[PDB]
């Protein structure tokens, strides 16, 4: 058997001091009365006896809402502490009042203050009320802290320290205390969520309670921004700086739900569709149409912008849709030549070493100048650290660095090499070798930067987003499918470098795996890195596992090797990638809306600047305001209180 | 610290008018009764106090349903403004009919009307109410509308505009608003959710307010047919005209759960399957039997119903389902002499320029002119926007004009060569082979038309429709590989342009992929672009990335280009395609069944008119009505009411 018996036994009361608080707790307010008033005269009873639970007679009357109790209990001066915060959690307006006015265990961390447990609960009654008489909340220090006061505390109790910061965001964050007290909810839920996720990002554990206290941020301000009734409001939200100031604050700040709701994403396509003012309506052929002739018309309108910029068919360009059209067709038109560059149209001799640019080449050189200029500028006024936020900015500067080194090398080969040498014999680090290999290059990366276009497409925006989203978690499986490859790679290298023979003996005095017959698969580790990635698609055969001496062990073992490189490549680290990809492309789905809504805002607004108004290759030739701003914000204050009380009950 | 401060005060009411508002929300009637009265002869109380919320005294006793206050307030001559929305958002039947009986802070929207609200709450005793007494809800305007009163609105506020459309909209969409005041509360469920679905597509912001405004519409209809409880009740809303035209009229608008409702589906059963009265309870080996029976009886079925259509074995081709086993039948034995005309059955000399026919291609030739005379009385008599909104129809057109294609050019290769020449010395654009290849992709589109049929199977059906709405996510997944794979042709064309070399120069004189040793991979951008293709399938070898000088670095540079397309294509789009497709197919097999029920149905319609009757080849040789259907659907709303009461509580 087992005994059972009350281990860790508490010193009960008396049968009085039970009788007293079965009274309390009854509600029985003459019986309370007639007890403490006894208790006066002796010592016979303790007023602030405990029960078992912990909770004295003012808490179980506090749990009862019975403020007749509460007020006769505080005028027979019963013990208070920690009563407040009881009543706040309660939710008992009527109590807070009672107690407003006026080491045992709590239920309560010491750091919980009245202010920030109210906050907390998100009551608005009871957070004005502890707010009206002046209240203060310690200001978390900044994240990255080195000072004495936070390496102290964090040394001397870390725990403590952890929770004290964790209670005091979760006050910050409360709608309700930031409905009240924050001159600008707006800018202040913006900003503290922003803080909260890099919080998250610090504090590893924890994680998920700031990025709730985060979403919770994310979410007041789109609700704030819902209260809108009028487009005068929302253009006083939004273009309020303390145009499109404040949009631009939540485009900074990844405020996805505020910039992706649909008031604010219809006065964007207002700003957006500038020149067409029922491009909604319109029939599908009519907008395949009208962009087909604003495209075509690229030259004419960026010439029309720079010869006359106040003029009728001068500022067509600057209108943000048709800036994009025009932006489009000039790189469609790079992208044209470049294709062109390659056909045989006036093609120059093969045979000439260092040859001077084709009229391709020529015209494809105002463009590239362009992109460079445009890619300096972009990084001159934004800085580097937004420039390589961008993905696609990092593969523009690739493309452009490789569009210099290509124009550097045909200059070094013309001025270098006169004559028309075979190509059969020239070196193979020929210059103009290596300047075809960076142009070809570049013509993938630049046709590649096609698939940025994609955003401003309802149909093809949500997924490339959604792709470019599952980009990072395929990166981090392609990285533990590098370290197996390498661990492959050294096994076969080590096993196959005895019989590497000599490119002469071969066939066709071709030594490798591109050969028709291909031989020297794992000879060299650079050889055997490659041999495994082809035989990841299957272009490397069988054959290559032997070796002309005929050693039938050294081959079955390394086929052996080839055959596991395979069932964990192919077989298991394939499927497993294709389980992760559907798992988190479900998670990214679940979002991608909001999302490509967010990108789509990031690429119209690069387009509202005047700055960068004309494509390559023609880009080389408040105080009122603050009155208006906080009657808005009042007025969607109360709105969102009022819809809060509703959603509540 | 942070201070906190009532940043936005609002100026706070007297001790005497909080005395007031909290008289009126204990509900002491007395104490109220008194106030108001001294208020009477001074100035001393404002009645339309308000609280911080923004709730007067009369709305406060509206959210404690108390009417003896409300109708003391009222007496006393309050401001009444607004009330009526706050009661009857309350839902309270007694506090709306008091009210009906008689700038601050608003819940509600300036344009929000009684009605309204009431269609919005859908609560069928206040709508009653509010339309027994004459109301009105304003016309929205269509989508496409370019009038003045449109423009002028959106462009002074677009916001307020968008948001009173939507408020309209949710009025009409109310199932309580369109069981009463409503003529035909089907068919304006009908047009009303098409429009909510018109409008969710053109109103890109707000999609998901009209989407389930429209799923809303959508699923009063099918309750409404839900309640029907005779077979005579069904038939009537079935067949009525303002036969199955009620039925048509739902397939029109999509309304697919009202179409795949049980007893709709039952009734189309007992028409489908006219001449045999117990299909449901026959066994698998008989219906198969019988099938088979029905189908090699097609010509004797045919040419009896063209030799006399009002006879026994005339009109048994008239039977729906007998109809569609004779085409189906002769569908598939034009199929199997398709087959037959590539097998060696009385073939004609393959070194004959332009033959005649065989007799294979002559018994060809009927089915042929029947397939293009049904095409075109399809679309003579549909309209060509039904006949494209069918896949099936568009692959019929293009199959269509490829075999009239392939006749012109026998025609044109019979009347043009004489002779007998060899084929190995053919022109590579000979007419003769011209038409050949045009046939055999006829055979191929003729015979991918069988897919179809799958609709009328109970297995294979819902199956192939699942596949069909996948197919439209898959071609966009194809149009960003497309992007990848025109970027990668064009470097790798870039990079390999130089080394092109003849076709004289090949070991067999064969330039291209197709040869037994490939070559000149990458010499075109078309022959790269094939290339590229064939690489995804793996058919396409390693060695093709070497050149004839053997450059080291060009050749490196272009395996690196192949692998890196390989990676893009097959490790991540392949598997990004895969991902789609899980999730896709998730979502579609939730509403699998209805989205076949509809398709089958739409099958089973194509069968139930005279017209058409014969397959190819042989088809080229009111008040009272009215009275009842009301009567129908008095019964119907009132049985829907009832039910939603029901629920309701
Ligand atoms: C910032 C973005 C980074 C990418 C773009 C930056 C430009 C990078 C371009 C750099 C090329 C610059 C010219 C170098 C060769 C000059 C001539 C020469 O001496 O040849 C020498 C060898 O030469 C080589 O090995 C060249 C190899 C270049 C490979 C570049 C691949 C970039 C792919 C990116 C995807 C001869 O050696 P030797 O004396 O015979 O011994
Ligand atoms: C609406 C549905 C669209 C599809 C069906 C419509 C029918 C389309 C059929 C059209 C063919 C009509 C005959 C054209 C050739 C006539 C003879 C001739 O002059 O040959 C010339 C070349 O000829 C060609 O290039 C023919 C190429 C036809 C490819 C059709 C593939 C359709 C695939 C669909 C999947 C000789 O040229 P030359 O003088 O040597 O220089
Ligand atoms: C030694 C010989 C070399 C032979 C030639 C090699 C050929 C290489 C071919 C290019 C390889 C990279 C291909 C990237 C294609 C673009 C990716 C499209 C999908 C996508 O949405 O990614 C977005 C941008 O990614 C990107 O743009 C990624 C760019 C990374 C820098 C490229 C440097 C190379 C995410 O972008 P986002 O939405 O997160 O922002
Ligand atoms: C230049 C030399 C050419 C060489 C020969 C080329 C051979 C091409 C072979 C045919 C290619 C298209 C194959 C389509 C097969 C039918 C698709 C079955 C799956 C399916 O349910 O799709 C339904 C109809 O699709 C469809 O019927 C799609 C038809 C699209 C038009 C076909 C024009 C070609 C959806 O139909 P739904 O339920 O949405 O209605
Ligand atoms: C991260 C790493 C996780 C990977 C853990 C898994 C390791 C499995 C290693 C398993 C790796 C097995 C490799 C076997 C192999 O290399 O075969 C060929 C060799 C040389 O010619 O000779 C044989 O030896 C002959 C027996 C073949 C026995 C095959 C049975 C193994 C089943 C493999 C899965 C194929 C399934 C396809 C469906
Ligand atoms: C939309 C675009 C999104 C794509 C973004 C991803 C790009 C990855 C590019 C990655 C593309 C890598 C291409 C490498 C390659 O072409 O290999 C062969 C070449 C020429 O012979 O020589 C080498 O260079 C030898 C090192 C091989 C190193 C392979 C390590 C790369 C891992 C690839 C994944 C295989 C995983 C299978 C499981
Ligand atoms: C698929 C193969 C043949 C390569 C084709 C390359 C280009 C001709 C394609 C690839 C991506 C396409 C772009 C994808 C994105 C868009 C957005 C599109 O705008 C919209 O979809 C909605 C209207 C709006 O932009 O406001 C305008 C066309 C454009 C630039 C497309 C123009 C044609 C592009 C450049
Ligand atoms: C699989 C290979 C051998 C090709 C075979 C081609 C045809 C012989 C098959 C392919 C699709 C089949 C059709 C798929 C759909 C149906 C529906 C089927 O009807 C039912 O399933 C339920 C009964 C009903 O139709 O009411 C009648 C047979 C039929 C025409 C099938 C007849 C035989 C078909 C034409
Ligand atoms: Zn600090
Ligand atoms: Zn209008």
């Amino acid at each position: 058997r087992i005994p059972l018996q009350i281990v860790r036994a508490e010193t009960e009361l008396s049968a009085e001091e039970k009788a007293f608080l079965n009274a309390v707790e009854k509600g029985d307010y003459a019986t309370v009365k007639q007890a403490l008033q006894e208790a006066e005269i002796y010592y016979n009873v303790n007023i602030n006896c405990m029960d078992p639970l912990g909770r004295s007679a003012l808490l179980i009357a506090i749990e009862n809402e019975n403020l007749e109790i509460m007020e006769l209990l505080l005028n027979h001066s019963v013990y208070v502490g920690d009563a407040l915060l009881y009543a706040i959690r309660k939710e008992v307006v009527g109590a807070v009042e009672l107690l407003l006015s006026y080491t045992q265990f709590s239920e309560f961390t010491p750091d919980i203050t009245p202010i920030m447990l109210a906050a907390h609960t998100n009551n608005y009654e009871i957070i004005k009320l502890l707010v009206q008489k002046r209240v203060t909340i310690p200001r978390p220090h900044q994240i990255r802290c080195n000072c004495v006061e936070c390496v102290s505390s964090s040394e001397v109790d870390s725990l403590r320290h952890s929770r004290s910061r964790l209670n005091i965001y979760k006050a910050l964050a409360s709608p309700s205390l930031i409905a009240l007290s924050s001159e600008d909810p707006i800018l202040t839920a913006f900003r503290l969520g922003w803080e909260l996720k890099e919080l998250s990002k610090v504090e590893n554990e924890f994680k998920a309670e700031y990025e709730e206290l985060s979403q919770q941020c994310k979410l007041f301000a789109k609700d704030l921004l819902d209260q809108a009734r009028s487009s005068r409001e929302l253009e006083i939200i939004l273009n309020h700086r303390d145009d499109l100031a404040k949009l631009k604050v939540a485009i900074k700040y990844h405020q996805k739900e505020f910039v992706a709701q649909p008031n604010c994403q219809q006065l964007l396509a207002t700003l957006w569709y500038d020149g067409f003012p029922g491009w909604r309506r319109k029939h599908w052929v009519v907008k395949l149409l009208t962009c087909m002739t604003i495209g075509f018309l690229f030259p004419m309108l960026s010439i029309a912008y720079l010869i006359s910029p106040r003029s009728n068919l001068g500022l067509f360009i600057k209108k943000p849709f048709i800036k994009f059209i025009c932006h489009t067709a000039s790189y469609l038109t790079f992208l044209f030549m470049l294709l062109l560059a390659s056909q045989h149209i006036v093609r120059t001799d093969l045979h000439v070493q260092g040859p001077p640019p084709t009229v391709v080449e020529w015209m494809i050189l105002p463009w590239v100048l362009g992109f460079i200029w445009g890619e300096i500028k972009e990084m001159w006024d934004g800085g580097f650290t937004e420039y390589i936020h961008d993905w696609w900015n990092l593969m523009d500067f690739a493309m452009n660095s490789l569009y210099l080194a290509t124009i550097s090398l045909k200059i070094v080969a013309y001025v270098k090499y006169n004559g028309s040498r075979p190509r059969e014999e020239w070196e193979m680090w020929h210059p103009t070798l290596i300047a075809e290999a960076l142009f070809a290059i570049s013509n993938i990366l630049s046709s590649l930067r096609l698939i940025s276009l994609f955003t401003a497409n309802s149909h093809l925006g949500p997924l490339q987003i959604s792709l470019g989203r599952m980009l990072l978690d395929i990166l981090k499986f392609l990285f533990i499918y590098c370290l197996v490859l390498l661990a492959f790679a050294n096994g076969l290298n080590q096993l196959y470098f005895y019989y590497e023979t000599r490119a002469i003996d071969e066939p066709n005095n071709c030594k490798g795996i591109r050969c028709e017959k291909q031989n020297n698969a794992f000879s060299t580790l650079f050889e055997t890195l490659q041999s495994l990635f082809w035989s990841v698609f299957g272009l490397l055969n069988l054959y290559v596992t032997n070796v002309k001496a005929r050693h039938e062990f050294t081959e079955f073992v390394g086929a052996t090797m080839f055959g596991t490189y395979n069932v964990i490549s192919l077989v298991v680290l394939l499927n497993m990638l294709i389980a992760m990809m559907n798992n988190s492309y479900q998670l990214i789905a679940d979002h991608a809306d909001i999302e490509w809504k967010f990108a789509r805002t990031k690429l119209w607004m690069s387009y509202f600047d005047e700055g960068g108004t004309l494509p390559p290759p023609f880009n080389i030739i408040s105080l009122i305001q603050n009155q208006h701003y906080q009657e808005v914000i009042r007025n969607l204050v109360k709105r969102y209180v009022a819809a809060m009380i509703r959603n509540s009950k």
